[PDB]
């Protein structure tokens, strides 16, 4: 791999610490990182590492060397996981990226769902619920401004600062488009073919308007407090429901603007969905009314 010294930083700079978790085609590993802002190069900072399994093979690393390169490209955002570094010198391949202290969006909502003088007030509002899904939107509209289409766009593909800010991850992944098992669930017990626009779903079509349709779903996971999309409903039957042009209802708690909005972004044609851009500017003005 070439020296590329505006992303090279030390590894001995890096102290491994607990892992965060796989299948990634690689893992990742929570570190702390001394000097990472070269004004102060004793002062540490908690960051995330991936890196390659330790049984790993070429088609591994050429994956991970690719997603390097994209985050290297996609330049810096709020509201995007950040590339920090690489350690790519004298030494195994690490890609050094922010580490969101409160997990993923998904896990986030749904350890803060309200109880079934404050005793009926929970930690989630509606304001801030929305700022959420404004968030996203925004960092999806940075990504699109920067020829990145996503391909799995979910809660559990957004992380969660500490003073919660979203930050979109794994946008620089390879995806696999040919070769999904849409019956397979993932590490979560997932089926990410129930984010899947019906474009990339029946003809394998992804464009920044299929993306639209995946944040329509993580719009819904908003707003059932981290709820699992098509409740119930095995796939055998959503492929069956979404040739049918059948749509998810409307979430108890939540008003008609929102669900108005999910609607378009599910609207069959991705002509006929909103952009990112009306998506920011339709969230915004809720949240200005709110
Ligand atoms: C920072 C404090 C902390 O420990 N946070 C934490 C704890 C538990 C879960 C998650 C977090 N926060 C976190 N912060 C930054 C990044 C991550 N997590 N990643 C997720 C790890 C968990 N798990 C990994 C395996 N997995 C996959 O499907 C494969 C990725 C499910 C999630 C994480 O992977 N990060 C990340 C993001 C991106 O986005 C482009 C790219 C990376 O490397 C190129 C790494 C960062």
């Amino acid at each position: 791999l070439p020296l590329d010294p505006l992303w090279e930083f030390p590894r001995d700079r890096l102290v491994l610490g607990k892992p965060l978790g796989e299948g990634c085609f690689g893992q990742v590993v929570r570190a702390e990182a001394f000097g990472m802002d070269p004004a102060r190069p004793d002062q540490a900072s908690t960051v995330a590492v991936k890196m390659l399994k330790d049984n790993a093979s070429d088609k591994d690393l050429a994956d991970l060397v690719s997603e390097m390169e994209v985050m290297k490209l996609i330049g810096r955002h709020k509201n995007i996981i950040n590339l920090l570094g690489v350690c790519t010198q004298e030494g195994p391949l690490y890609v050094i990226v922010e580490c969101a202290a409160k997990g993923n969006l998904r896990e986030f909502l749904r350890a803060r769902r309200p109880p079934g003088p404050r005793s009926s007030e929970g930690p989630l509002s509606f304001p801030v619920l929305v700022s959420c899904a404004y968030q996203v939107a925004r960092g999806m509209q940075y990504l699109e401004s920067r020829k990145c289409i996503h391909r799995d766009l979910a809660a559990r593909n957004v992380l969660v600062t500490e003073d919660n800010v979203m930050k979109i991850a794994d946008f620089g992944l390879a995806r696999g488009v040919h070769h999904i098992d849409y019956y397979k669930k993932t590490s979560n017990g997932r089926l990410p073919v129930k984010w899947m626009a019906p474009e990339a779903l029946f003809d394998e079509v992804y464009t920044h308007q299929s993306d639209v349709w995946s944040f329509g779903i993580l719009l819904w996971e908003i707003f059932t407090l981290g709820g699992s999309p098509y409740p119930g409903i095995p796939v055998e039957e959503l492929f069956s429901l979404l040739r049918e042009g059948h749509r998810m209802d409307r979430p108890p708690h939540c008003p008609p603007e929102l669900y108005g909005l999910m609607r378009e972004c599910w609207h069959a044609a991705p002509s006929q969905r909103p952009t990112f851009k009306q998506l920011v500017e339709a969230l915004d003005k809720v949240l200005l009314a709110v």
